[PDB]
């Protein structure tokens, strides 16, 4: 029984034809949540195929990456308008300036004590919001590192990819950061997740690799089948499993447990699938270019 013949495919239309969905995450009560960057919508997607849409305040926002909260409240990066937005589990949008102009902020996740923290792309800095909506900046480097995604790795700290340094970043709590070069060049990674195995595992869509770095900087790296996949975002699945986008090749990759890479061949044209995560279900759902994607496995 080969992989090909033990997978399906669902689809989910959207409202309106061209709503760029970029973001998805998945919440414990079961939905999934996307961002929406040309509609400016923050939405839902619930167990029976409900969709529940959400106006973000800010026009021309550009909303980018999105994680569900320990408190049930969506947070997300508005990318276009300089400012860190949040939906509360009681449907509220509250919304933070960031204190310097053109950051761009891009990637999220929560840390500890719901801290949020959160990469500035154009930026060059981190940034932490704290309870009562403080934000604290940590400065790179190097300029035009673009930092991307960003993720609570297993020993607490904040790891992120950045794109144009060709390095994973770690920052902790206390803000000392170590930056760790990539062994392949110009790979320009881009999606970051932690894996069940307690390491970070990363795309190079330049590269056409999957990375993975454990808590103490070791990498090591996976080569893509497919030629020029442009890879963009990776999440954990089931035990040792990780799923990730192909932007460029129209498919669905995984690592499975013997520690090859599967790939699965997405029918949508044009589908240029970016957001990927993995719901409680075993579901695997990914933003595409104009719908919401899912993947089961018999």
């Amino acid at each position: 029984s080969e992989a090909w013949m033990n997978f399906y495919l669902e689809e989910f239309n959207l409202s309106i034809p061209d709503s760029g969905p970029y973001g998805i995450t998945s919440s414990e009560d079961g939905k999934v949540w996307f961002t929406q960057h040309k509609a400016n919508k923050i939405s839902s997607l619930d167990q029976s195929g409900r969709i529940k849409e959400f106006e973000v305040p800010t026009p021309d926002a550009k909303v980018m990456c999105l994680i569900v909260s320990s408190l049930g409240d969506i947070w997300f990066t508005e990318n276009g308008a300089n400012k860190i937005g949040k939906l509360s589990k009681k449907g509220g949008f509250t919304e933070y300036p960031l204190p310097q102009p053109d950051s761009g902020p891009y990637g999220i996740t929560e840390g500890l004590n719901g801290d949020i923290w959160f990469t500035q792309l154009n930026g060059d800095r981190i940034g932490k919001l704290t309870a009562d909506g403080t934000i604290y900046e940590y400065d790179l480097p190097n300029k035009g590192s673009y930092p991307a995604f960003i993720t609570l790795g297993s020993d607490n700290a904040l790891w992120f990819t950045e794109n144009q340094n060709n390095s994973i970043g770690r920052i902790t709590n206390t803000g000392k950061l170590e930056e760790y070069p990539l062994p392949t060049n110009a790979a320009a990674p881009v999606g970051i997740t932690s894996g069940n195995d307690g390491a970070l595992w990363f795309v190079e869509i330049m590269g056409n690799k999957i990375g993975r770095i454990t808590t103490t900087g070791e990498i090591s790296e996976y080569d893509i089948p497919t030629p020029n996949a442009r890879p963009h975002a990776i999440t954990a699945g089931k035990n040792s499993e990780i799923w990730f986008t192909e932007w460029g090749a129209n498919q669905i990759g995984r690592i499975t447990n013997d520690n090859t890479i599967q790939e699965y061949q997405l029918q949508t044209e044009n589908a240029e699938p970016h957001g990927i995560t993995f719901g409680k279900d075993g579901s695997v759902w990914f933003a595409l270019k104009c719908k919401i994607g899912k993947l089961n496995l018999n």
